[PDB]
């Protein structure tokens, strides 16, 4: 039984896609999540909507709660999490308004605990070395690039997103370092929800959307918050849609051997006495 | 009105040059400041001092509360910062005793706070994404290096800065990397202290003194504090002495174009409810 | 009077190996070690084993008190200290199963207090900025190097350790970076272990035993848990004999110049106001 996960869904939450719309505030172990629970069906899939900077965006991504967020998704039952981000386009071929299925990150965080097994939740006891060779679910990317490819819309079947700890944007001399290092997009947020999830044992993937070039390259504007929401307001309705055809999709394919394999590799990755 | 910030202006704090002294102890909605704040006139500029580690005190980069720091001066209405530092040459061509008007960073820190929009201060609500193409205020830069030629100087009109989380100085390895991304001088102290000023729409420039050629020669001697304090007493006259003449022209200089930018550009970088 | 703290010792504490075997715990002013102090003889040389992640404990990397431990080892007089610890390998030719005697690092960690001089303890006041231009102690090394060969271990003379905060294994994205960085092998440890050694004026070296590939081959297992332990049951002697034809060699070597040089370097690594 499948029920997916979203967060920053911008704007699943809509009384026309959403039915059966139900409310609820959670407390877990790690403290609060960023905002309430909205339960209900889009296309007769199971969805749990999770809005991450909470809904009237108060909160740096250094502090937003990550592991409340994906405990209480997992502890509603989500299988999958399907997130969208916004980020910066580090190569010429990333315009803005693409979209990029992104398969690989990049950690420049800090500040971030990246994990459940802290050694103080009896919850989560023991200590958990997770994997992280093939961090983003294959099988939901397989199906973002193909629904992708159906809309028309302009997608990367693939990228690295490097992961900064912000609030600030990166320097000239970072935006640059970064490109030599692989990384293809950049954002605040993959970092920890992406390997929490996995820990969780859930199907994780992401739906970035290129909104700007950072300040890497010549002519263009270099970034701003008003640049990024300025591109959004032009081009977030391609992700609504790439999500609202993705979700029946998911629904509807097997996934019994993909999360069993998920969770036998969360399990073996915590050490006990 | 320009009231210049000076900190790590040790040598300033001088009845000869500093005319109308009073000292200060202050209070921040971030805590205290390293040390007082000493104001006065200097060639007849408002100036605020401010030593980075206490007067005389004992505290690493990591722990300088460089959020009390930059409030107290905004707090004070300084329009501009100047800082000081000492720094590791990672260039052959950057010499010990070497002036380096830097316009890039690198940020390898990992403790610091680098925002003070961090959802716990009323005096600073909100989420704030600063732009950091240009840290640092190209119109004092300008300054400083006109008078560094006019003052006869080795002078190096850019360079990128890698700010390491130290206290430690780096390992063989770092000091390599380091070179391989761009970076051409090491320190301790310019991120966060370059990203609150920006933060704050203060115009923030730096004078970063070579002491040192870190560790990246095999051959020669790898840095140390003696050798950093040696080079400091044979050559930080260079540093005050262009801090000296760089003051009064920034006192008959032009602003109000590039403080009311640098307004909009902190303003709406702020993401409210 | 050589005194060799051993930290990971796979084995030593064996009746039949360590003579005059006495177990304590101690307290320092960073806290607790991760186990007891097993004092005794190997080979005549006096010895201390500390487990790093506790007899019976399950304890992340990031927890490890680092502090405590170099104290603890410091205290009870070692002059030098030797390591084993598992790693993944970034390069072809280093197999699992070889042995790597590391000479440099790279910090990926971001948690983790680096200094015992931290501004509020009894024994250690004032600021330190070691140099850590050579972490590892060259004659421990070279010891170590001609001992292997003598015992025709598969040994790698020279080797450059990134160490991550973990817990969670690197992304494939991060394994391509750290091998475009110059990083051979890859750990949780050696950060701040190696840093703080060499503030405590200890001859410092590391026994890195490769146990997987990461994950930098597209076509081969990634690292796990499993995959680790499964390398390390398969072997389990290497380290043990490597460190027990080393322990005489080290007793009957001249010290007293290098361990001289070692405390000048970190007593004058220390600034007082
Ligand atoms: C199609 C996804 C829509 C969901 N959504 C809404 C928003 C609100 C936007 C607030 S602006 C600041 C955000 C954007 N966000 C991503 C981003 C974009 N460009 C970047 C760059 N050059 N460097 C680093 N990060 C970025 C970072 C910041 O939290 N973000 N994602
Ligand atoms: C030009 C006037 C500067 C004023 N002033 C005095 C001092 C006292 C310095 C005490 S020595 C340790 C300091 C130096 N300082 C800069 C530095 C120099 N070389 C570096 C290198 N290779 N790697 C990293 N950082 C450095 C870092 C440390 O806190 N610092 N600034
Ligand atoms: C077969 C019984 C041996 C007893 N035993 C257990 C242990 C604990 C090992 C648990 S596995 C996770 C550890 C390994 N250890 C080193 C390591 C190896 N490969 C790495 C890689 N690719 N990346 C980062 N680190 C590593 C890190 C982690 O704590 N050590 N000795
Ligand atoms: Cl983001
Ligand atoms: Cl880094
Ligand atoms: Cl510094
Ligand atoms: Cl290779
Ligand atoms: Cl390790």
């Amino acid at each position: 039984a499948v029920k997916i996960g979203i967060i920053g869904g911008t704007g699943l939450d809509d009384p026309e896609i959403l039915e059966g719309r139900t409310e609820k505030y959670v407390d877990t172990p790690f403290g609060k999540p960023s905002d309430a629970l909205i339960l209900g069906k889009i296309k007769n899939v199971d969805c749990v909507l999770l809005a991450r900077h909470g809904r009237q965006h108060t909160i740096m991504p250094s502090k937003v709660n990550y592991q409340a967020n994906i405990w209480a998704l997992k502890e509603e039952g989500c299988t999958h999490v399907i997130v969208t981000t916004a980020c910066g386009s580090l190569r010429e071929e990333i315009q803005p308004g693409d979209i990029v299925i992104i398969d690989q990150f990049i950690d420049r965080t800090t500040m971030r605990p990246q994990s459940f097994y802290d050694g103080s939740h009896s919850c989560a006891r023991g200590v958990c070395h997770i994997p992280m060779a093939e961090p983003f679910c294959p099988k939901t990317r397989e199906v973002l690039i193909e629904t992708a490819k159906k809309l028309g819309l302009r997608c990367h079947s693939k990228g690295t997103m490097v992961t900064i700890e912000g609030p600030r944007f990166s320097s000239r001399a970072e935006s640059f370092m970064f490109r030599t290092w692989g990384a293809d997009v950049i954002n605040m947020t993959t970092v920890p929800e992406v390997v929490l999830a996995k820990e969780a044992g859930i199907c994780y993937a992401s739906i970035a959307m290129a909104t700007d070039y950072d300040c890497w390259k010549e002519h263009e504007e270099a970034v701003s918050v008003d640049r990024v929401l300025k591109t959004l307001k032009e081009n977030a309705n391609k992700a609504k849609s790439l999500l609202l055809t993705t979700i029946p999709q998911i629904g509807s394919t097997e996934w019994s051997e993909t999360l069993h394999n998920l969770k036998n590799m969360a399990q073996f990755s915590v050490l006990l006495p």
